[PDB]
């Protein structure tokens, strides 16, 4: 496909899930070859794995003392829409969580795409690879299309679930919200995270119950969301990705480990 930017500036704002602070974004059009980058306090932070500074409960980037938490959801939307050149100006410390999914970003950006004049140089997975960390595993192999499977093993009523995204099915993952388990939330808050979490932006689950009155958007909403997260983390390769991926219990740390290994192999 063609490289793409946005036709005009687009703004989003709201609380961040981990900081609990209110932040604002402005997405700026950029010319071919710019890439995806964030901008904060005069500093450009490329959306690339070299700038990752944190991977526990979110993927965060930093450069020159300027940090932005929770980049994975906006990056996933940009990856899915193949937006390749933009600057995400951040006023604040975190990307807004909005409803917990990619939906608001996706709907606004998709109606505001500007095609550009050269084609995308995709990051094409060249050979099989596997990364592992204590029972968790992610595998990648060559594919002409982006295909991403996540398999979860939940210690509540959900049990085992799996879900596969393929190109053309973006609408199946951009509404899946972030989630949390009631028995884990105290620790998450104790370690300085989750300050903005609520039933308005998070699917909160117990051993045998759902806290949100509206319930789940899909019976497998959590694994759809984990696929969505992985697609955002994969964009830290710096180009839209072609490959077939399978994650068993992976999270941001393992996702970024895979990205760094792929980048090293194909440098
Ligand atoms: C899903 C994944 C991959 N682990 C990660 N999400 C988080 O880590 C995360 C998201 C929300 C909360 C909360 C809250 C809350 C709350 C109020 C108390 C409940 C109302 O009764 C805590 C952790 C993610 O989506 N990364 O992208
Ligand atoms: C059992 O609780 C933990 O160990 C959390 N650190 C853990 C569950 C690994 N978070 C997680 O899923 O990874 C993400 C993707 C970084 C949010
Ligand atoms: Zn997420």
């Amino acid at each position: 496909g063609l490289e793409k930017t946005v036709k005009e500036k687009l703004s989003f704002e709201g609380v961040g899930i981990h900081t609990g602070e209110y932040s604002k974004l402005i997405i700026h059009p950029e010319k071919e070859g710019t890439g995806i980058r964030f901008f904060k306090n005069g500093v450009y932070i490329p959306a690339r794995h070299e700038f990752v500074v944190h991977t526990n409960h979110s993927t965060d980037l930093g450069f020159k003392g300027q940090r932005i938490k929770t980049v994975e959801h906006i990056l996933s939307v940009l990856h899915l829409l193949e937006i390749t050149n933009v600057t995400i100006e951040v006023i604040g410390n975190e990307i807004p969580i909005l409803d917990g999914s990619g939906w608001e970003f996706y709907e606004a950006i998709r109606k505001n795409i500007l095609n550009q004049n050269r084609e995308i140089d995709y990051f094409v997975v060249e050979e099989p690879i596997i990364v592992e960390d204590e029972g968790r595993l992610i595998k990648a192999e060559p594919s002409d299309t982006l295909e991403v499977t996540y398999e979860g093993e939940f210690k509540n009523f959900l049990g085992r679930q799996k879900f596969t995204f393929v190109e053309g099915n973006e609408e199946e993952i951009v509404l899946a919200r972030t989630f949390a388990f009631d028995w884990e939330i105290e620790h998450i808050k104790k370690v300085g995270l989750g300050k903005g979490g609520s039933l308005k932006n998070t699917l909160v689950l117990g051993k045998d119950k759902v806290y949100n009155p509206e319930g789940l958007r899909y019976e497998n909403e959590p694994v759809r969301h984990k696929v969505f997260d992985l697609i955002g983390d994969l964009y830290l390769l710096g180009s839209p990705v072609k490959g077939k991926f399978y994650s068993f219990r992976g999270g941001h740390s393992l996702n970024v480990k895979l990205v760094k290994e792929l980048a090293k192999k194909q440098k």
